[PDB]
Order: C-alpha cells, then sequence, then structure tokens
C-alpha cells in the first residue's frame, strides 16, 4: 500500500538524521583525540 | 513507476543499516583510543 | 501527492551518500591515530 510507504520513507529520515548526529558526536570525539 | 520506488526505498533502507553498524564499528574503535 | 515523495526519497539518497563519504572521511582520521 501507498501508507506503507510513507511511513517507511518516514522512519529512514529519522534513522538517517540520527546518523548524521551520531557522525558529528564521533568527528567531535575524534577530533579530541587527533588534537589533544 | 511505483515499483521502482518500492526498490530504491528498500535499497536505502540497507544503506542506512549498514550506516549504523560502521558507525558502531567506528565508535568502539574511537572507545578503545579514548580510554586505553 | 506522488512527486513529493519521490522528492523526499532522492534527498535521503544524497543524505545517505554524503554520511557513507563522512564515515570514510573518519574512518581514516581514526585508522590515523590507531597505527601512527
Ligand atoms: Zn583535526
Ligand atoms: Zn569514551
Ligand atoms: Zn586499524
Amino acid at each position: 500500500e501507498w501508507e506503507a510507504l510513507e511511513k517507511k520513507l518516514a522512519a529512514l529520515e529519522s534513522k538517517c538524521q540520527a546518523l548524521e548526529k551520531k557522525c558529528q558526536a564521533l568527528e567531535k570525539k575524534l577530533e579530541a583525540l587527533e588534537h589533544g
């Protein structure tokens, strides 16, 4: 169905946004090690 | 077409899941450096 | 609408591709710390 698709996409957008944050968090910890 | 969309979404869900694992793998290596 | 969906998916595919690169970039910096 069409609606199931809309929900899969919506959950993917969330997953993606949570991944961008995780990456920013990781980069921050990596930068701490790399400079200090 | 509708079916092409369904396939693009399915491949995106896989890509996303592989990215969550990569991030978990990275965080693990980062935590090793950060504590030991 | 159908077209709005197509655009959301297209922007998600980009976001995902940019995340794979970020992860590769991070892993590269992490590997530098881990071996050198
Ligand atoms: Zn740096
Ligand atoms: Zn830690
Ligand atoms: Zn290594």
